[PDB]
């Protein structure tokens, strides 16, 4: 990675963390801000590192492989590379297999990390396979949000834990999100409860609602 | 974070740390002043990723959200943002979503928390998180103080450790808090030691009080 | 912490070790000089982090805080704060609660310590803490000096690494610990060793004690 | 290593990481990249030193030297060594067992790593270590990427992650690989899936590969 | 402890190496050592912090006080500090007490070690403290080297083993030891190889002693 | 130890991690390479502590101290000390247990090694200690490569895994172990593979033995 600056290898432990990390998490929402915090400061060399020591899942790192060359072949098209030679100086224009570091050296990430103005390589490639890793989410998420009903016997918490775990996993936006909570939550709660939530009204927070269905 | 200045990635242990306390404790009180160490010089991105990074707990996780979104609107209503170029050597006037980090760039962050005077975006994102995490605390604490009583071949000691974690738990504040000590710790003490405890008057250190029932 | 100077958060390993302690150990008297190792350096703040980090114990950690308010409050009385604004380049007087960092800022914590001259304030809270810590090991001792008695087939060396222990968990002066040692040792070991030992004189090392009674 | 410059001993983790990596996973093709991160900026003597540390394996370790002399033979061929005394201000041009580390010393090694240009021989000695090691990942495959069939009751997203764990062993360059792809693993999926991908046609992705045979 | 200079405190995994050596190993010869490094550049205070965080072994820790105090005493009697007011960029003498950091502050035990000429205060106690040490190990050895004799079918490196063992438990000097290894090793060997030994006569070397005694 | 300069004590890390390899692995050959790692940088004060924290392997540890003082004894002939006062700016000329570490002071080794023209004593008792420790390695080990033979139901790949441990054991030149891997490797084959394997000719790698040999 990179800290402020200067350049230096992923750590054993970060490299074990990551690693153990996919072992025990597989794709559940959070291993993705762990991938993240792990990779901060990251060259495209030791993202490759972090993605290639993963053994197994090789369906979900194709995947991403398959989604990097998308993002990849469309930063080439936006940003066509001019034809001439590198000046004293001067940085050649990085293209798409440049910020995944496929094609690209150490030293030249680094050039690029490190320039005035930058060219923060190691987190447009990291943005990259965060999409990436997002559709592999999505994919392996078991249950749709539609099918999250409450029980008759079943405590309002540990119905709410199970909704906002699965609106985790699926891949709309915030605004599609916000429907979700305003419809569903209320209306797949058990009847006692969805009877209680009613009474509340429309503006009532997830506290007073979480506070109202303790008793039942 | 940042330390006496420069920035820093959270290290795999922080991470880990995190993700093991509220695996282990999940929000018994100590969980807190545990989350404020392990953030230490947080930025507001390092204050998303340890909160991010947990799985499950996910009622409680979009409760703190919420608490966080009232915070954040309280802040911009007391600080409303005026209209303006931003000039050369200065920063943009942060937003609640700017403390929170939804909004705001890592830099801009850098920028607030290193200025002269400085505006710490993380401490003050930081105390919003408390906040909410003293709701859930107290959400999740399966007693009231009232209820605390000692039982009649119980230890005076071990009555006391649970009337003392109890209190911890109870979102009042001190002097409501002094009043508890004062009148329920002796009021609900089993017949002998509270005869014995009586007798001390209302002067007695808890030290005084605990000696006094060893015997019982 | 602070070490030679520069500030910085408490390690996740101290936190993680001074928990761990007072999970295994609880109040042993070597949780003492282990408290006192693991905030090496620290500032108030750091060592309300510490106590606060312990879940449990709760009726020990009141007993510390009644402590903490008692040396605070002697404090005050000899050192009274002196009305008036604060000179460019001074410190305001820290107050007992300045001191046990519930009154004061993490700033004005680094503000006295680095102070020229400085005001220890760390240091200070730590006296406070060690005397409350002191208290509780009292309280938490089983047994008492005058009952550790040799066995009539006890080893020697077993019977003097029980009286060391019980010795240390005594809240007597270090002349009342001689008199206790040049007294009860001999008085209350075994018949045979205790006959061995009178032999011996009044002036054995516990080496020349310890070889005489090993055949026995 | 040498890290951004400065000299440092392998830390006793990294010796440790690879060592169990290797007593873990043997050669699974996921070892190569846990290697070239954990030998980051590795000197010839550290890279000599994690392999010498491998206890078993010798078969594969004897492959490797081989693989490394065939290298270094190669080496002294294109780059033969000029007879003269060496000036002052200028290093021996390096011969193949010099990269190796065998008839070099470290302050050498050192020498040419940070000489003015640089001759990088732990990135070249790396070079044929890797080379080595691919060697033997082949040789220590299990399985053909010819037998990789798809159970008529097998999720396809289990016989995809076969596929791809396979195909990852084979040392065939990347043109044969993508006509692999193409070609066999919708020729070798089951009766229903291979049906069902025919009619996507030959431009879809894996994504949607996997999405069409979810229900099958 | 204190390196090139800067002090620190000790560190939580040495603390924990040390604790942890003690509760696995008792007073086995190899603890010394283990404690000597762990204590590398250490202040007095840090010394007994080690000492303290010991809990259990009470006798032994008591036996060391004792050796402590002889030492102390024995400096002060060879080096009896002179009386006057220390001048400015000078400091006061050491006595004993203060070597062994019971009447010493931590700034005065920096003091003495990085002064020009050092006095170091950290070294003198820690000869001292290894010094009782070896008093304990000697006294807990559970065996005298007499006694080790060659069982009539025990492999001669086994016997070996507990030779030097056992002797590096005796408290004799190393003229003595000699004796020891030239007179009792080949005396106390079984009857085969006892007179295989006497065969290659007294210059023998113990690689050539094991090697002789090797198929008996 | 020192690094690229300044010293430091050797880390708990460092010195665990020598002690559990001894623990688990004996004297295998690996434990040499380890040892080396291990004790990068080393004075010879810091070897002496590796070889001081083994406990048991005593017959071993004392052979390695005989192999020692016949290296310092061969230093002292070639290298004998001259009469005379040490000038300012200037280092006495090192005996063999100075070189050791048994006759000097840490002071004078940092002295030797930072000196310039520099006196690298730990790299040279370091070479001593490693004869001493090949001298070990050979004689614990259990067989000899003439003893290595094929299965007739033995993976080829087991029993050329088998040759190269047994091989690595032995302290025979380049050249000797040429002869043996060109002589023995295919004649103490089983017969089907033997057979194959002459079939190849001497100029078969091993690669291409084994390969050859997988059908069988
Ligand atoms: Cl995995
Ligand atoms: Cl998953
Ligand atoms: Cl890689
Ligand atoms: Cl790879
Ligand atoms: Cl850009
Ligand atoms: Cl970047
Ligand atoms: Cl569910
Ligand atoms: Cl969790
Ligand atoms: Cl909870
Ligand atoms: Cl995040
Ligand atoms: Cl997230
Ligand atoms: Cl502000
Ligand atoms: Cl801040
Ligand atoms: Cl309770
Ligand atoms: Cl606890
Ligand atoms: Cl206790
Ligand atoms: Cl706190
Ligand atoms: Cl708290
Ligand atoms: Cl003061
Ligand atoms: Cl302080
Ligand atoms: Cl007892
Ligand atoms: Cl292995
Ligand atoms: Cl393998
Ligand atoms: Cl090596
Ligand atoms: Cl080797
Ligand atoms: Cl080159
Ligand atoms: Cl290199
Ligand atoms: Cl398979
Ligand atoms: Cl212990
Ligand atoms: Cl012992
Ligand atoms: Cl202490
Ligand atoms: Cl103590
Ligand atoms: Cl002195
Ligand atoms: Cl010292
Ligand atoms: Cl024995
Ligand atoms: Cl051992
Ligand atoms: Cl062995
Ligand atoms: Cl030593
Ligand atoms: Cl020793
Ligand atoms: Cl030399
Ligand atoms: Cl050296
Ligand atoms: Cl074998």
């Amino acid at each position: 990675p990179i800290v402020q600056m200067v350049h230096q290898a992923i750590s054993p432990r970060t490299l074990n963390a990551w690693v153990k990390v996919v072992e025990e998490k597989a794709f559940s929402p959070e291993v993705i801000p762990m991938f993240s915090a792990l990779s901060a400061g990251a060259t495209p060399q030791d993202l490759n590192t972090m993605l290639n020591t993963v053994g197994g899942h090789q369906a979900a790192m194709q995947m991403l492989k398959e989604t990097i060359n998308e993002e990849a072949a469309e930063w080439d098209r936006l940003h066509p590379v001019h034809a001439g030679p590198i000046a004293p100086g001067q940085m050649r224009e990085p293209r798409g297999s440049d910020i995944a570091g496929t094609t690209s050296t150490l030293q030249e990430q680094i050039g690029w990390m490190t320039h005035n103005p930058p060219i923060p390589v190691g987190e447009i490639y990291k943005t990259w396979i965060i999409l990436g890793l997002n559709k592999i989410v999505r994919m392996y998420s078991p249950t749709s949000i539609l099918d999250i009903r409450q029980g008759p016997k079943e405590p309002f918490r540990d119905y709410v834990d199970r909704f906002y775990k699965t609106l985790r996993a699926e891949q709309a936006s915030q605004e599609v999100k916000n429907w979700m909570t305003e419809t569903l939550l209320v209306q797949n709660a058990n009847p006692d409860c969805k009877t209680i939530l009613k009474a509340l009204g429309p503006g009532a927070t997830l506290e007073e609602m979480m506070t109202a269905c303790q008793g039942v």
